[PDB]
């Protein structure tokens, strides 16, 4: 009933913007889901960088790695859009640090680092989520290249529905202990860049942790979230969109609409 006229209601928001439109929402309280395209592919762009992070926090809580530990990268040519590491480039960064900023600024260079020194790489990446769970995920490529988001490319692609499972298990799940799933928690809700979408569509005294991805092409933007209301269980939601052409720019607005219709969905 509910789950019909939702789905008539995005079909119609994707028409409306020219594109295509991945949901996959979970209400942990009552099982309730609702679905739409979430078994397609969709590009990752940044979106990863939320699940890097944990892939860290799941090291450093098998003593591999220490938060503290000091990062240096003085002589490296910062890839664009390294808001976070090109002000630290001279004294370096904690490996806490860096990951957060990789998840809540979604740092390039923190990216690339952390996958050069930390997780072995796309192939590492990927081999990380196979362990959780997650067998549609796929990191082909490195930033920036990883990006491109051409029509009908599988590389560094995942589907609306693996990601929400996947944010469920690290986010509300057991593959990081207590401690260390706290701190993962608190690194997604202080996320900088998610404002106007999936934020955008709950009431303001809802807490929200999430992480957006912005391809900057192929109009290919995204957001996942998980998200606590007052006095009730956790919600995951994960929206993804593409679009036909090259230039075609993302829409904020029609990822918040998307998200304000899949939680109408599972409540
Ligand atoms: B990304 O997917 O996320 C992100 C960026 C960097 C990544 N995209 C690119 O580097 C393309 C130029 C920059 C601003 C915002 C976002 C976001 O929404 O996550």
């Amino acid at each position: 009933n509910k789950s019909d006229a939702a789905a008539k209601q995005i079909k119609k928001l994707e028409e409306d913007f020219d594109g295509r439109i991945g949901v996959f929402a979970i209400d942990t309280g009552s099982g309730n889901t609702f679905g739409y395209r979430s078994d397609e592919r969709f590009p990752l762009c940044s979106s990863f960088k939320g699940f890097l992070a944990a892939a860290v926090l799941e090291r450093v809580q098998q003593k591999k790695l220490d938060i503290n530990q000091k990062v240096k990268y003085e002589s490296r040519d910062l890839e664009y859009h390294s808001p976070i590491t090109t002000k630290y480039k001279g004294s370096g960064m904690t490996l806490g640090d860096m990951a957060s900023a990789a998840l809540q600024y979604s740092d390039n260079g923190a990216t690339n680092i952390i996958m050069e020194r930390f997780l072995g790489g796309p192939e590492g990446m990927t081999k990380f989520m196979r362990s959780i769970g997650d067998n549609e995920f796929r990191l082909d490529r490195w930033e920036l290249e990883l990006n491109t988001a051409i029509p009908g490319d599988k590389r560094d692609t995942s589907t609306p529905k693996a990601v929400a499972n996947s944010l469920n298990k690290l986010a509300l799940g057991n593959v990081l202990n207590a401690k260390v799933k706290a701190i993962y928690q608190n690194w997604l809700k202080g996320n900088t860049t998610g404002d106007a979408r999936i934020r955008a569509s709950v009431p303001a005294d809802w807490v929200v942790g999430d992480k957006t991805g912005s391809c900057g092409a192929y109009g290919t933007a995204n957001d996942y979230a998980v998200i606590w209301p007052k006095n009730r269980a956790p919600l995951i939601v994960s929206i993804y969109t593409t679009r036909k052409s090259k230039d075609d720019k993302h829409s904020d607005k029609t990822i918040a609409e998307a998200s304000r219709i899949a939680i109408q969905a599972i409540d």
